[PDB]
């Protein structure tokens, strides 16, 4: 709203499909789209890359 609402990776994840995003534990994300359910479109603030991430692998930072 005045800044990004941050989520953080709890676990490592290796992409294996057409549009998912690999990431390591501790990367932070802006969530771009949550409408799909258990897969969220996100941009990693660590690598700059964008794709789908499993929602059960992340948690809000100010938590």
């Amino acid at each position: 709203s005045t800044g990004v609402t941050l989520f953080v990776a709890l676990y490592d994840y290796e992409a294996w499909t057409e549009d998912d995003l690999s990431f390591h534990k501790g990367e932070k994300f802006q969530i771009l789209n949550s409408s799909e359910g258990d897969w969220w479109e996100a941009r990693s603030l660590t690598t700059g890359e964008t794709g789908y991430i499993p929602s059960n692998y992340v948690a809000p930072v100010d938590s």
